[PDB]
């Protein structure tokens, strides 16, 4: 039978990162990740703090912000150690394993030194995992690789998804996970980020689709709901937080 | 690969009815400078960017950044780069790799610490997401009279840019020819003239390094495969006399587009 996230934390071949996530997702009964696109450090830090206790995860987008310092990334990690949540940029790593490598460690952004989890693009193969690895590892960070995405067009499917799924397998000991619109693994030590989420289904001008929370964790069998407008664009953003955390809540207990 | 006959110059590409004024002005340069050298400029300090784009400015028809490695990034360090463009006539190529859904890719384009639509004459970006990729970066190029280049194949061992996903790379291309100006691929992915092709992974000797790259020669890439462009970094940048390297990427390149012609 389908298993509970405090179980899934205790599996023998489960990455402490993994580990780590499960426990204070079934401890905090949210499987909602903020997805804080904003372009001020401010509001950032204001979201975190805010929504912090009804997340389990803060995805960000460093190079869309304004006024992006090392002190702002500092002040998250101490909010994400005080609310607890994981710090998730959505990098796209997407290049060879050499130039990722400098991408993932240095330059203004020195990502490696805050963001516990990162993402990569699958498509130039594993050589890109291989850069990461050489970064992470020491540094006991965690990456997802992109198996699906949600826009109109996507070519992130098929043979392509499959792909994403052996070299997850090939590199247990980084990666944690996938983002995806779906269970892609059976292996239940494998997380599954789904962003395309909105209470209602739609989408934007802009090629991106929505479902609903028990459409991707309920239907779809993925773990967490990755959630950017439907939450920062709310009127109340914490009303809008709070009803997420409850639809993708009782999506998964549905499951068990 | 079948190629028709009567190889069209990059002087007489640069005046095809259809041509991307970018295009346009970057085949004209390559005409005129006897250069299809694109350097990869994949430094960590702004001091040593500059130092290449004024030593090696002459030898090559595009300059390609990775801004996002730059330990000392500001813009002022890019006005800097568009004065060594003007002067020694290249173009800028940030390569970023755009590959979110649109609204997001749209934000880093224009926005963040880095502003890269504003001093960026060219940027690329994977065509995983689907059209809307482009559809973003195009809301904001386009007013800024911009290029893009699509990313149809990689020079990576286990590359997934193969058969039908480069022939959708292709297609995103052609519907929105008023911004993408060409392809990031390992050889002539169109027919169709107006099109751009740049090719990393390219080494005097064919090799590799050991995080999944592979080289090819220019000879092979431009002279076999029928790629426009070759873009070296390490080839160039992890050598003792780097003008030096820089003229013979440029000579071998450029005598291997010669053979190619008329
Ligand atoms: O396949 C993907 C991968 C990542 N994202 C990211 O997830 C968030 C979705 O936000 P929203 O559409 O909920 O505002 C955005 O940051 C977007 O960049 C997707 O939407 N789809
Ligand atoms: O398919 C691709 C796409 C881009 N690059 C980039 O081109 C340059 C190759 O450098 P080098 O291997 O010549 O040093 C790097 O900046 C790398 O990120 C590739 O190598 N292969």
């Amino acid at each position: 039978m389908e298993l509970s996230f405090g179980a899934r934390a205790e599996l023998p071949r489960i990455h402490p990162v993994a580990s780590k996530l499960l426990r204070l997702m079934q401890k905090k009964e949210t499987n909602l990740c903020l997805s804080a696109d904003v372009s001020l450090a401010r509001e950032l830090l204001q979201l975190a703090d805010a929504l912090g206790p009804s997340i389990c995860m803060l995805k960000t987008h460093v190079d869309i912000l304004n006024d992006f310092t090392l002190d702002v990334m500092k002040e998250l990690i101490t909010l994400a150690k005080c609310h607890e949540f994981l710090i998730f940029e959505d990098r796209k790593f997407a290049d060879i394993g050499n130039t990722v490598k400098k991408q993932y460690e240095g330059g203004i952004f020195k990502i490696a030194s805050w963001a516990d989890l990162v993402n990569a693009h699958v498509v130039p193969g594993s050589g890109v995992v291989k850069g990461l690895q050489e970064v992470g590892l020491p540094l006991h960070r965690g990456c997802l690789l992109i198996a699906e995405m949600s826009s109109t067009g996507s070519l992130a499917t098929g043979d392509y998804t499959r792909a994403a799924v052996r070299m997850a397998e090939e590199h247990s000991e980084f990666v944690v996970g996938f983002i995806s619109g779906s269970r892609v693994s059976m292996k239940p030590e494998f997380l599954h980020l789904t962003p395309g989420v909105q209470l209602e289904a739609g989408g934007d001008n802009l090629g991106q689709q929505y479902n609903s929370p028990q459409e991707v964790i309920g239907k779809r069998g993925s773990d967490i709901i990755i959630v950017g407008r439907g939450i920062i664009s709310a009127a109340d953003r914490l009303e809008a937080a709070e009803m997420y955390r409850k639809a993708a809540w009782e999506a998964y207990l549905s499951r068990l």
